[PDB]
Protein backbone atom coordinates (compact mmCIF):
# COMPACT_ATOMS: atom_id res chain seq x y z
CA UNK A 1 0.00 0.00 0.00
CA UNK A 2 1.01 3.72 -0.45
CA UNK A 3 1.88 5.71 2.58
CA UNK A 4 -0.56 7.24 5.04
CA UNK A 5 -2.02 10.97 4.77
CA UNK A 6 -5.05 13.11 5.38
CA UNK A 7 -7.93 10.87 4.06
CA UNK A 8 -8.61 12.61 0.64
CA UNK A 9 -11.55 14.28 -0.72
CA UNK A 10 -13.91 12.96 -3.35
CA UNK A 11 -12.55 14.34 -6.66
CA UNK A 12 -10.46 16.99 -5.41
CA UNK A 13 -8.07 15.18 -2.83
CA UNK A 14 -6.24 16.80 -0.53
CA UNK A 15 -6.21 20.62 -2.22
CA UNK A 16 -8.55 22.28 -0.11
CA UNK A 17 -6.41 21.43 2.85
CA UNK A 18 -2.75 22.20 1.79
CA UNK A 19 -2.00 26.31 2.53
CA UNK A 20 -0.87 27.18 -0.89
CA UNK A 21 0.82 30.29 1.02
CA UNK A 22 3.68 28.06 1.86
CA UNK A 23 3.66 24.60 0.90
CA UNK A 24 6.50 23.48 2.76
CA UNK A 25 5.42 24.97 6.04
CA UNK A 26 2.61 22.80 5.38
CA UNK A 27 4.26 19.80 4.43
CA UNK A 28 6.15 20.21 7.63
CA UNK A 29 2.83 20.32 9.60
CA UNK A 30 1.57 17.12 8.15
CA UNK A 31 4.44 15.65 8.70
CA UNK A 32 3.85 15.82 12.85
CA UNK A 33 1.15 14.06 12.57
CA UNK A 34 1.95 11.53 9.79
CA UNK A 35 5.10 11.26 9.42
CA UNK A 36 8.52 11.39 7.73
CA UNK A 37 6.41 9.70 4.20
CA UNK A 38 2.83 10.50 3.62
CA UNK A 39 0.80 10.65 0.49
CA UNK A 40 -1.15 13.68 -0.96
CA UNK A 41 -3.76 13.82 -3.75
CA UNK A 42 -3.85 16.24 -6.43
CA UNK A 43 -6.97 14.89 -7.87
CA UNK A 44 -6.58 11.39 -7.38
CA UNK A 45 -3.08 11.39 -8.57
CA UNK A 46 -0.72 10.76 -5.52
CA UNK A 47 1.75 12.30 -4.62
CA UNK A 48 4.31 11.04 -1.75
CA UNK A 49 6.07 13.56 0.47
CA UNK A 50 9.42 12.77 2.30
CA UNK A 51 10.50 14.59 4.67
CA UNK A 52 13.37 14.50 7.10
CA UNK A 53 17.05 13.77 6.55
CA UNK A 54 16.45 9.90 7.00
CA UNK A 55 14.01 9.61 4.78
CA UNK A 56 15.46 11.89 1.98
CA UNK A 57 18.81 9.97 1.74
CA UNK A 58 17.35 6.49 1.70
CA UNK A 59 14.98 7.98 -1.11
CA UNK A 60 17.62 9.98 -2.68
CA UNK A 61 20.60 7.69 -2.38
CA UNK A 62 20.28 4.60 -1.27
CA UNK A 63 17.67 3.78 -3.63
CA UNK A 64 19.08 6.98 -6.06
CA UNK A 65 18.00 4.98 -9.27
CA UNK A 66 14.42 4.61 -8.21
CA UNK A 67 13.97 8.09 -7.64
CA UNK A 68 15.81 9.73 -10.70
CA UNK A 69 12.50 10.28 -12.40
CA UNK A 70 11.32 13.25 -13.17
CA UNK A 71 7.74 14.04 -11.87
CA UNK A 72 5.55 15.53 -15.01
CA UNK A 73 2.24 17.68 -14.57
CA UNK A 74 0.57 19.31 -17.31
CA UNK A 75 2.60 22.81 -17.13
CA UNK A 76 5.56 20.57 -18.49
CA UNK A 77 3.43 20.30 -21.47
CA UNK A 78 2.04 23.76 -21.89
CA UNK A 79 5.81 25.09 -21.61
CA UNK A 80 7.01 22.49 -23.82
CA UNK A 81 9.72 22.21 -21.03
CA UNK A 82 10.55 17.89 -21.57
CA UNK A 83 13.20 17.84 -23.72
CA UNK A 84 16.40 19.53 -22.94
CA UNK A 85 17.58 18.51 -19.25
CA UNK A 86 15.64 19.89 -16.44
CA UNK A 87 12.51 17.84 -17.71
CA UNK A 88 13.68 14.41 -19.05
CA UNK A 89 13.68 11.36 -18.37
CA UNK A 90 14.90 8.21 -19.48
CA UNK A 91 17.78 7.76 -21.52
CA UNK A 92 16.97 11.00 -23.12
CA UNK A 93 17.84 12.11 -19.33
CA UNK A 94 20.70 10.96 -18.79
CA UNK A 95 22.94 11.31 -22.26
CA UNK A 96 21.67 14.84 -22.24
CA UNK A 97 22.95 14.59 -18.56
CA UNK A 98 26.00 13.07 -18.67
CA UNK A 99 27.19 14.54 -21.67
CA UNK A 100 26.39 18.19 -20.13
CA UNK A 101 28.36 17.22 -17.30
CA UNK A 102 31.46 15.95 -18.76
CA UNK A 103 30.99 19.57 -20.71
CA UNK A 104 30.87 21.73 -17.74
CA UNK A 105 33.66 20.15 -16.13
CA UNK A 106 35.93 22.89 -15.08
CA UNK A 107 38.42 22.47 -18.33
CA UNK A 108 35.35 20.45 -20.31
CA UNK A 109 35.64 23.26 -23.02
CA UNK A 110 38.60 23.89 -23.95
CA UNK A 111 41.87 25.58 -22.25
CA UNK A 112 39.75 28.29 -21.01
CA UNK A 113 38.30 27.11 -18.09
CA UNK A 114 35.21 27.82 -16.45
CA UNK A 115 36.64 29.89 -13.32
CA UNK A 116 38.15 31.86 -15.86
CA UNK A 117 35.23 32.56 -17.19
CA UNK A 118 33.62 32.98 -13.67
CA UNK A 119 37.14 35.66 -12.82
CA UNK A 120 36.40 37.64 -16.00
CA UNK A 121 32.42 38.25 -15.03
CA UNK A 122 33.80 38.89 -11.79
CA UNK A 123 35.92 41.80 -13.03
CA UNK A 124 32.82 42.87 -14.95
CA UNK A 125 30.59 42.93 -12.19
CA UNK A 126 32.73 44.77 -10.01
CA UNK A 127 33.03 47.93 -12.35
CA UNK A 128 29.52 47.92 -13.26
CA UNK A 129 28.96 48.20 -9.43
CA UNK A 130 31.83 50.68 -9.50
CA UNK A 131 29.52 52.59 -12.11
CA UNK A 132 26.16 53.68 -9.62
CA UNK A 133 28.97 55.48 -7.53
CA UNK A 134 27.58 54.52 -4.69
CA UNK A 135 24.04 56.05 -5.16
CA UNK A 136 21.63 54.19 -3.45
CA UNK A 137 21.01 51.00 -5.42
CA UNK A 138 18.57 48.21 -6.06
CA UNK A 139 20.92 45.59 -7.19
CA UNK A 140 18.24 43.18 -8.66
CA UNK A 141 19.53 43.77 -12.39
CA UNK A 142 23.14 44.34 -12.06
CA UNK A 143 23.22 40.98 -10.19
CA UNK A 144 21.27 39.03 -12.74
CA UNK A 145 23.38 39.90 -15.30
CA UNK A 146 26.34 38.36 -14.17
CA UNK A 147 25.53 34.91 -14.05
CA UNK A 148 23.81 35.45 -17.24
CA UNK A 149 26.21 36.30 -18.73
CA UNK A 150 28.33 32.98 -17.67
CA UNK A 151 25.71 31.22 -19.09
CA UNK A 152 26.48 33.17 -22.48
CA UNK A 153 30.20 32.63 -21.79
CA UNK A 154 29.61 28.68 -21.48
CA UNK A 155 27.31 28.45 -24.36
CA UNK A 156 28.49 30.66 -27.02
CA UNK A 157 31.86 31.38 -25.68
CA UNK A 158 31.52 35.11 -25.59
CA UNK A 159 30.22 37.48 -22.59
CA UNK A 160 28.18 40.06 -23.11
CA UNK A 161 28.85 43.85 -22.66
CA UNK A 162 25.85 44.68 -20.29
CA UNK A 163 24.36 47.04 -22.49
CA UNK A 164 24.34 45.32 -25.63
CA UNK A 165 20.90 45.20 -26.51
CA UNK A 166 21.20 41.38 -27.34
CA UNK A 167 21.91 40.50 -24.25
CA UNK A 168 19.13 42.85 -22.64
CA UNK A 169 16.79 40.96 -24.72
CA UNK A 170 17.56 37.50 -23.56
CA UNK A 171 17.65 38.70 -19.98
CA UNK A 172 14.44 40.63 -20.50
CA UNK A 173 12.53 37.29 -22.23
CA UNK A 174 14.18 35.18 -19.34
CA UNK A 175 13.35 37.66 -16.54
CA UNK A 176 9.96 37.43 -18.48
CA UNK A 177 8.96 33.84 -18.23
CA UNK A 178 10.43 33.32 -14.25
CA UNK A 179 8.14 35.68 -12.99
CA UNK A 180 5.15 34.19 -14.69
CA UNK A 181 7.03 30.85 -13.89
CA UNK A 182 6.38 31.95 -10.70
CA UNK A 183 2.90 32.93 -10.15
CA UNK A 184 0.59 30.16 -8.27
CA UNK A 185 -1.27 30.14 -10.78
CA UNK A 186 0.57 28.56 -13.00
CA UNK A 187 2.36 26.74 -10.68
CA UNK A 188 -0.54 25.27 -8.99
CA UNK A 189 -3.77 26.18 -9.84
CA UNK A 190 -3.65 25.31 -13.63
CA UNK A 191 -1.95 21.70 -13.26
CA UNK A 192 -5.55 20.86 -11.36
CA UNK A 193 -7.06 21.07 -15.05
CA UNK A 194 -5.49 17.93 -16.33
CA UNK A 195 -6.48 18.05 -20.30
CA UNK A 196 -7.43 21.99 -20.84
CA UNK A 197 -5.59 24.65 -20.55
CA UNK A 198 -7.18 27.97 -18.72
CA UNK A 199 -4.05 30.63 -19.31
CA UNK A 200 -4.01 30.05 -22.88
CA UNK A 201 -2.68 33.73 -23.55
CA UNK A 202 0.40 33.07 -21.02
CA UNK A 203 1.19 29.89 -22.37
CA UNK A 204 1.58 31.40 -25.13
CA UNK A 205 3.99 34.39 -23.95
CA UNK A 206 5.74 31.62 -22.44
CA UNK A 207 6.56 30.01 -25.68
CA UNK A 208 7.24 32.95 -27.78
CA UNK A 209 9.67 34.14 -25.30
CA UNK A 210 11.35 30.72 -25.54
CA UNK A 211 11.05 30.91 -29.59
CA UNK A 212 12.83 34.18 -29.37
CA UNK A 213 15.62 32.72 -27.37
CA UNK A 214 16.05 29.33 -29.23
CA UNK A 215 16.27 30.97 -32.48
CA UNK A 216 19.27 33.77 -31.16
CA UNK A 217 20.47 29.90 -30.11
CA UNK A 218 19.85 28.60 -33.58
CA UNK A 219 22.33 32.02 -35.34
CA UNK A 220 25.10 31.19 -32.79
CA UNK A 221 25.03 27.45 -33.84
CA UNK A 222 25.41 28.17 -37.49
CA UNK A 223 28.05 30.65 -36.77
CA UNK A 224 29.86 28.31 -34.73
CA UNK A 225 28.98 24.75 -37.51
CA UNK A 226 30.72 27.44 -39.96
CA UNK A 227 33.83 28.07 -37.72
CA UNK A 228 34.52 24.31 -36.01
CA UNK A 229 37.77 23.22 -35.26
CA UNK A 230 37.59 19.84 -34.16
CA UNK A 231 40.29 20.24 -32.18
CA UNK A 232 39.45 22.82 -30.30
CA UNK A 233 35.86 22.93 -28.61
CA UNK A 234 35.64 26.51 -26.78
CA UNK A 235 31.90 26.32 -26.04
CA UNK A 236 29.19 23.59 -25.00
CA UNK A 237 27.55 24.33 -28.93
CA UNK A 238 31.35 23.17 -30.16
CA UNK A 239 31.34 20.10 -27.84
CA UNK A 240 27.62 19.85 -28.53
CA UNK A 241 28.33 19.35 -32.68
CA UNK A 242 31.15 17.51 -32.08
CA UNK A 243 28.75 15.29 -30.41
CA UNK A 244 26.90 14.98 -32.77
CA UNK A 245 29.00 13.97 -35.12
CA UNK A 246 30.14 10.93 -33.17
CA UNK A 247 26.66 10.16 -33.19
CA UNK A 248 26.24 9.75 -37.05
CA UNK A 249 26.03 6.23 -37.40
CA UNK A 250 23.50 5.92 -34.44
CA UNK A 251 20.29 7.34 -35.84
CA UNK A 252 18.33 8.20 -34.11
CA UNK A 253 20.18 10.53 -31.98
CA UNK A 254 19.39 12.05 -28.72
CA UNK A 255 21.79 14.77 -29.86
CA UNK A 256 20.08 16.87 -32.60
CA UNK A 257 20.06 20.68 -33.21
CA UNK A 258 16.65 20.70 -31.50
CA UNK A 259 17.78 19.14 -28.39
CA UNK A 260 20.83 21.87 -28.12
CA UNK A 261 18.44 24.45 -28.11
CA UNK A 262 16.46 22.74 -25.83
CA UNK A 263 19.35 22.22 -23.54
CA UNK A 264 20.74 25.37 -23.85
CA UNK A 265 17.29 27.02 -23.32
CA UNK A 266 17.24 24.79 -19.98
CA UNK A 267 20.61 25.91 -18.78
CA UNK A 268 19.52 29.59 -19.35
CA UNK A 269 16.61 28.89 -17.38
CA UNK A 270 18.26 26.76 -14.26
CA UNK A 271 21.25 28.51 -13.93
CA UNK A 272 20.60 32.62 -13.75
CA UNK A 273 17.83 33.06 -11.48
CA UNK A 274 18.23 30.83 -8.45
CA UNK A 275 21.84 32.08 -8.42
CA UNK A 276 21.01 35.62 -9.21
CA UNK A 277 18.51 35.27 -6.43
CA UNK A 278 21.02 33.43 -3.46
CA UNK A 279 23.72 36.86 -4.92
CA UNK A 280 21.10 39.26 -3.91
CA UNK A 281 20.14 37.49 -0.63
CA UNK A 282 23.97 37.45 0.60
CA UNK A 283 24.07 41.38 0.20
CA UNK A 284 20.91 41.72 2.17
CA UNK A 285 21.82 38.97 4.62
CA UNK A 286 25.52 40.91 4.87
CA UNK A 287 23.87 43.95 5.25
CA UNK A 288 21.66 43.01 8.53
CA UNK A 289 24.84 41.12 9.73
CA UNK A 290 27.42 43.84 9.44
CA UNK A 291 30.02 41.84 11.35
CA UNK A 292 29.81 38.96 9.11
CA UNK A 293 30.31 40.88 6.24
CA UNK A 294 33.38 42.34 8.67
CA UNK A 295 35.28 39.13 8.57
CA UNK A 296 34.90 37.91 5.53
CA UNK A 297 36.74 40.64 4.63
CA UNK A 298 39.24 40.25 7.36
CA UNK A 299 40.14 36.86 5.36
CA UNK A 300 39.79 38.26 2.04
CA UNK A 301 42.81 40.73 3.53
CA UNK A 302 44.98 38.13 4.90
CA UNK A 303 44.35 35.59 2.31
CA UNK A 304 43.98 37.07 -1.34
CA UNK A 305 45.16 40.94 -0.28
CA UNK A 306 44.30 43.97 -3.06
CA UNK A 307 46.39 43.17 -5.82
CA UNK A 308 44.57 40.79 -7.40
CA UNK A 309 41.26 38.90 -8.13
CA UNK A 310 39.94 35.78 -5.88
CA UNK A 311 40.31 32.37 -7.00
CA UNK A 312 38.90 29.10 -6.27
CA UNK A 313 42.05 28.21 -4.51
CA UNK A 314 41.66 30.76 -1.80
CA UNK A 315 38.40 28.92 -0.53
CA UNK A 316 40.19 26.22 1.35
CA UNK A 317 42.41 28.78 2.96
CA UNK A 318 39.07 30.70 3.94
CA UNK A 319 36.37 28.74 6.29
CA UNK A 320 34.33 31.65 7.50
CA UNK A 321 33.63 33.08 4.20
CA UNK A 322 33.44 29.39 3.14
CA UNK A 323 31.26 28.94 5.66
CA UNK A 324 29.19 32.33 4.68
CA UNK A 325 28.09 31.16 1.57
CA UNK A 326 27.16 27.75 3.07
CA UNK A 327 24.87 29.34 5.26
CA UNK A 328 23.15 31.94 3.08
CA UNK A 329 21.85 28.71 0.77
CA UNK A 330 21.08 26.70 3.79
CA UNK A 331 19.13 29.94 5.18
CA UNK A 332 17.36 31.30 1.98
CA UNK A 333 16.11 27.71 1.09
CA UNK A 334 15.42 28.95 -2.27
CA UNK A 335 14.12 25.96 -3.76
CA UNK A 336 11.94 24.67 -0.48
CA UNK A 337 10.44 21.07 -2.38
CA UNK A 338 13.39 20.71 -5.14
CA UNK A 339 11.64 20.06 -8.17
CA UNK A 340 9.18 17.45 -8.00
CA UNK A 341 10.62 13.27 -9.01
CA UNK A 342 9.06 10.55 -9.68
CA UNK A 343 9.83 7.04 -8.74
CA UNK A 344 11.02 5.26 -12.25
CA UNK A 345 9.32 1.68 -11.42
CA UNK A 346 7.61 -0.19 -8.45
CA UNK A 347 9.51 0.54 -5.49
CA UNK A 348 8.78 -0.60 -1.93
CA UNK A 349 9.70 2.09 0.44
CA UNK A 350 10.09 1.68 3.99
CA UNK A 351 6.84 -0.45 4.69
CA UNK A 352 5.00 0.83 1.61
CA UNK A 353 4.86 -0.05 -2.09
CA UNK A 354 5.21 3.45 -4.45
CA UNK A 355 4.07 2.61 -7.69
CA UNK A 356 5.92 3.47 -10.87
CA UNK A 357 5.72 6.76 -11.87
CA UNK A 358 4.15 8.08 -8.76
CA UNK A 359 5.19 11.64 -7.76
CA UNK A 360 7.77 12.53 -5.27
CA UNK A 361 8.19 15.63 -3.06
CA UNK A 362 11.20 15.89 -1.68
CA UNK A 363 11.17 18.37 1.01
CA UNK A 364 14.71 20.19 1.26
CA UNK A 365 13.43 22.43 3.92
CA UNK A 366 13.13 19.46 6.20
CA UNK A 367 16.87 18.58 5.84
CA UNK A 368 18.52 22.19 5.60
CA UNK A 369 16.76 23.79 8.41
CA UNK A 370 16.92 20.46 10.50
CA UNK A 371 16.94 21.49 14.25
CA UNK A 372 19.72 19.71 15.55
CA UNK A 373 21.94 19.38 12.62
CA UNK A 374 21.65 23.35 12.84
CA UNK A 375 20.30 24.56 16.44
CA UNK A 376 18.39 27.82 15.65
CA UNK A 377 17.78 26.56 11.91
CA UNK A 378 15.68 29.77 11.63
CA UNK A 379 18.58 32.14 12.26
CA UNK A 380 21.29 33.05 9.58
CA UNK A 381 24.69 31.97 11.46
CA UNK A 382 27.50 31.07 9.70
CA UNK A 383 28.60 29.30 12.66
CA UNK A 384 26.57 26.11 11.59
CA UNK A 385 29.17 25.68 9.30
CA UNK A 386 32.26 26.47 12.12
CA UNK A 387 33.74 24.02 14.47
CA UNK A 388 35.01 25.17 17.79
CA UNK A 389 38.11 26.05 16.44
CA UNK A 390 36.67 27.90 13.67
CA UNK A 391 37.27 25.61 11.03
CA UNK A 392 34.96 25.01 8.21
CA UNK A 393 32.05 22.04 9.33
CA UNK A 394 31.05 20.38 6.47
CA UNK A 395 27.45 19.15 6.75
CA UNK A 396 25.69 16.00 5.41
CA UNK A 397 21.87 18.05 5.82
CA UNK A 398 23.82 20.64 3.10
CA UNK A 399 21.28 19.73 0.39
CA UNK A 400 20.43 23.19 -1.22
CA UNK A 401 21.18 21.49 -4.59
CA UNK A 402 19.28 18.58 -3.74
CA UNK A 403 20.86 15.20 -4.06
CA UNK A 404 21.25 11.85 -5.72
CA UNK A 405 20.78 11.40 -9.82
CA UNK A 406 18.83 14.49 -10.16
CA UNK A 407 21.42 16.74 -7.96
CA UNK A 408 21.94 19.91 -9.63
CA UNK A 409 24.47 19.94 -12.64
CA UNK A 410 25.42 23.45 -12.09
CA UNK A 411 26.54 22.66 -8.35
CA UNK A 412 30.07 23.41 -9.01
CA UNK A 413 29.11 26.17 -11.15
CA UNK A 414 27.09 27.90 -8.70
CA UNK A 415 29.61 27.55 -5.91
CA UNK A 416 32.19 29.25 -8.08
CA UNK A 417 30.21 32.29 -8.95
CA UNK A 418 29.50 32.25 -4.93
CA UNK A 419 32.27 32.52 -3.95
CA UNK A 420 33.74 34.74 -6.67
CA UNK A 421 31.10 37.42 -7.14
CA UNK A 422 30.86 37.41 -3.26
CA UNK A 423 34.51 37.83 -2.43
CA UNK A 424 35.24 40.08 -5.22
CA UNK A 425 32.51 42.79 -4.48
CA UNK A 426 33.66 42.94 -0.77
CA UNK A 427 37.20 43.03 -1.64
CA UNK A 428 36.84 46.37 -3.64
CA UNK A 429 33.09 47.56 -1.73
CA UNK A 430 31.58 47.96 1.59
CA UNK A 431 27.82 47.45 2.13
CA UNK A 432 25.81 50.68 2.89
CA UNK A 433 22.18 50.76 3.66
CA UNK A 434 19.36 53.10 3.66
CA UNK A 435 17.55 52.45 6.46
CA UNK A 436 19.29 50.74 9.64
CA UNK A 437 20.47 47.37 10.06
CA UNK A 438 18.10 47.12 12.78
CA UNK A 439 15.10 47.81 10.74
CA UNK A 440 15.59 45.21 7.72
CA UNK A 441 13.54 42.57 7.40
CA UNK A 442 15.29 39.57 6.49
CA UNK A 443 12.96 36.85 6.24
CA UNK A 444 11.78 35.03 3.24
CA UNK A 445 8.85 35.95 1.26
CA UNK A 446 6.91 32.72 0.34
CA UNK A 447 4.65 32.39 -2.32
CA UNK A 448 3.43 29.19 -3.09
CA UNK A 449 6.67 27.13 -3.83
CA UNK A 450 8.37 30.31 -4.11
CA UNK A 451 10.66 31.72 -1.64
CA UNK A 452 12.71 35.08 -2.31
CA UNK A 453 14.00 38.47 -0.28
CA UNK A 454 12.19 41.37 0.05
CA UNK A 455 12.78 44.62 -1.62
CA UNK A 456 15.71 46.68 -0.31
CA UNK A 457 18.50 48.81 -1.84
CA UNK A 458 22.10 49.54 -0.76
CA UNK A 459 25.40 51.54 -1.31
CA UNK A 460 28.26 50.04 -2.61
CA UNK A 461 31.01 51.96 -1.32
CA UNK A 462 34.42 51.65 -2.42
CA UNK A 463 37.25 50.87 -0.48
C1 LIG B 1 22.51 28.72 -6.28
C2 LIG B 1 22.27 28.23 -7.47
C3 LIG B 1 21.56 26.97 -7.74
C4 LIG B 1 20.80 26.19 -6.96
C5 LIG B 1 20.46 26.43 -5.53
C6 LIG B 1 20.37 25.11 -7.74
C7 LIG B 1 19.55 24.12 -7.24
C8 LIG B 1 18.98 23.15 -8.01
C9 LIG B 1 18.01 22.24 -7.57
C10 LIG B 1 17.44 22.15 -6.21
C11 LIG B 1 17.69 21.47 -8.60
C12 LIG B 1 16.67 20.36 -8.56
C13 LIG B 1 17.27 18.97 -8.52
C14 LIG B 1 16.29 17.87 -8.29
O1 LIG B 1 15.51 17.50 -9.15
O2 LIG B 1 16.27 17.28 -7.23
C15 LIG B 1 18.46 21.90 -9.68
C16 LIG B 1 18.44 21.35 -10.92
C17 LIG B 1 19.28 21.77 -11.92
N1 LIG B 1 20.16 22.76 -11.91
FE1 LIG B 1 20.37 23.99 -10.53
N2 LIG B 1 20.85 25.20 -8.95
C18 LIG B 1 21.57 26.30 -9.04
C19 LIG B 1 22.26 26.80 -10.11
C20 LIG B 1 22.40 26.16 -11.30
C21 LIG B 1 23.25 26.53 -12.32
C22 LIG B 1 24.16 27.70 -12.34
C23 LIG B 1 23.09 25.64 -13.32
C24 LIG B 1 23.83 25.74 -14.56
C25 LIG B 1 24.39 24.73 -15.16
C26 LIG B 1 22.13 24.70 -12.89
C27 LIG B 1 21.67 23.64 -13.60
C28 LIG B 1 20.70 22.79 -13.11
C29 LIG B 1 20.13 21.73 -13.94
C30 LIG B 1 20.46 21.41 -15.35
C31 LIG B 1 19.26 21.09 -13.19
C32 LIG B 1 18.41 19.92 -13.60
C33 LIG B 1 19.05 18.64 -13.08
C34 LIG B 1 18.42 17.35 -13.56
O3 LIG B 1 17.22 17.28 -13.78
O4 LIG B 1 19.11 16.35 -13.72
N3 LIG B 1 21.73 25.06 -11.66
N4 LIG B 1 19.24 22.96 -9.31
C1 LIG C 1 -3.96 35.02 -26.84
C2 LIG C 1 -2.52 34.98 -27.28
C3 LIG C 1 -1.74 36.19 -26.79
C4 LIG C 1 -0.42 35.74 -26.19
C5 LIG C 1 0.43 36.91 -25.75
N1 LIG C 1 1.76 37.22 -26.17
C6 LIG C 1 2.21 38.42 -25.49
CL1 LIG C 1 3.54 38.89 -25.72
C7 LIG C 1 0.94 38.98 -24.81
C8 LIG C 1 0.98 40.07 -23.75
O1 LIG C 1 -0.13 39.96 -22.90
N2 LIG C 1 -0.03 37.90 -24.84
C9 LIG C 1 -1.36 37.85 -24.32
C10 LIG C 1 -1.62 37.56 -22.84
C11 LIG C 1 -3.02 37.92 -22.43
C12 LIG C 1 -3.47 37.72 -21.01
C13 LIG C 1 -2.48 37.12 -20.07
C14 LIG C 1 -2.95 36.96 -18.65
C15 LIG C 1 -2.42 37.94 -17.68
C16 LIG C 1 -2.86 37.86 -16.25
C17 LIG C 1 -3.86 36.82 -15.81
C18 LIG C 1 -4.41 35.85 -16.81
C19 LIG C 1 -3.96 35.97 -18.23
C20 LIG C 1 -4.54 34.94 -19.14
N3 LIG C 1 -3.80 34.13 -20.02
N4 LIG C 1 -4.74 33.54 -20.65
N5 LIG C 1 -5.92 33.96 -20.32
N6 LIG C 1 -5.92 34.87 -19.43
C21 LIG C 1 -1.07 36.76 -20.46
C22 LIG C 1 -0.62 36.97 -21.89
C1 LIG D 1 13.58 32.37 -22.72
C2 LIG D 1 13.01 31.31 -21.81
C3 LIG D 1 13.40 31.55 -20.34
C4 LIG D 1 13.57 30.28 -19.48
C5 LIG D 1 12.52 29.23 -19.83
N1 LIG D 1 11.15 29.61 -19.97
C6 LIG D 1 10.44 28.39 -20.29
CL1 LIG D 1 8.69 28.34 -20.51
C7 LIG D 1 11.38 27.15 -20.11
C8 LIG D 1 11.00 25.67 -19.96
O1 LIG D 1 10.83 25.26 -18.61
N2 LIG D 1 12.57 27.78 -19.66
C9 LIG D 1 13.69 26.97 -19.40
C10 LIG D 1 13.56 26.68 -17.92
C11 LIG D 1 14.30 25.42 -17.61
C12 LIG D 1 14.42 25.06 -16.17
C13 LIG D 1 13.83 25.95 -15.09
C14 LIG D 1 14.16 25.52 -13.67
C15 LIG D 1 15.55 25.01 -13.47
C16 LIG D 1 15.99 24.69 -12.07
C17 LIG D 1 15.12 25.07 -10.89
C18 LIG D 1 13.77 25.72 -11.08
C19 LIG D 1 13.43 26.14 -12.50
C20 LIG D 1 12.02 26.67 -12.72
N3 LIG D 1 10.99 25.92 -13.44
N4 LIG D 1 10.04 26.82 -13.49
N5 LIG D 1 10.43 28.00 -12.97
N6 LIG D 1 11.67 28.05 -12.51
C21 LIG D 1 13.36 27.39 -15.40
C22 LIG D 1 13.22 27.77 -16.89
C1 LIG E 1 5.98 20.67 -14.13
C2 LIG E 1 5.92 21.55 -12.91
C3 LIG E 1 5.62 20.74 -11.66
C4 LIG E 1 5.68 21.61 -10.41
C5 LIG E 1 4.43 21.42 -9.56
N1 LIG E 1 3.04 21.52 -9.96
C6 LIG E 1 2.15 21.29 -8.81
CL1 LIG E 1 0.34 21.34 -8.78
C7 LIG E 1 3.11 20.76 -7.70
C8 LIG E 1 2.80 20.65 -6.20
O1 LIG E 1 1.42 20.31 -6.02
N2 LIG E 1 4.46 21.07 -8.16
C9 LIG E 1 5.67 20.86 -7.38
C10 LIG E 1 6.56 22.06 -7.69
C11 LIG E 1 6.01 23.12 -8.64
C12 LIG E 1 6.90 24.32 -8.95
C13 LIG E 1 8.27 24.38 -8.30
C14 LIG E 1 9.16 25.58 -8.62
C15 LIG E 1 8.97 26.32 -9.93
C16 LIG E 1 9.88 27.52 -10.20
C17 LIG E 1 10.94 27.95 -9.19
C18 LIG E 1 11.13 27.20 -7.87
C19 LIG E 1 10.21 26.01 -7.61
C20 LIG E 1 10.36 25.23 -6.31
N3 LIG E 1 10.65 23.81 -6.23
N4 LIG E 1 10.50 23.57 -4.95
N5 LIG E 1 10.08 24.63 -4.27
N6 LIG E 1 9.90 25.70 -5.01
C21 LIG E 1 8.82 23.32 -7.35
C22 LIG E 1 7.93 22.12 -7.04
K1 LIG F 1 -6.60 35.46 -23.82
Amino acid sequence: KLPPGPTPLPVIGNILQIGIKDISKSLTNLSKVYGPVFTLYFGLKPIVVLHGYEAVKEALIDLGEEFSGRGIFPLAERANRGFGIVFSNGKKWKEIRRFSLMTLRNFGMGKRSIEDRVQEEARCLVEELRKTKASPCDPTFILGCAPCNVICSIIFHKRFDYKDQQFLNLMEKLNENIKILSSPWIQICNNFSPIIDYFPGTHNKLLKNVAFMKSYILEKVKEHQESMDMNNPQDFIDCFLMKMEKEKHNQPSEFTIESLENTAVDLFGAGTETTSTTLRYALLLLLKHPEVTAKVQEEIERVIGRNRSPCMQDRSHMPYTDAVVHEVQRYIDLLPTSLPHAVTCDIKFRNYLIPKGTTILISLTSVLHDNKEFPNPEMFDPHHFLDEGGNFKKSKYFMPFSAGKRICVGEALAGMELFLFLTSILQNFNLKSLVDPKNLDTTPVVNGFTSVPPFYQLCFIPI
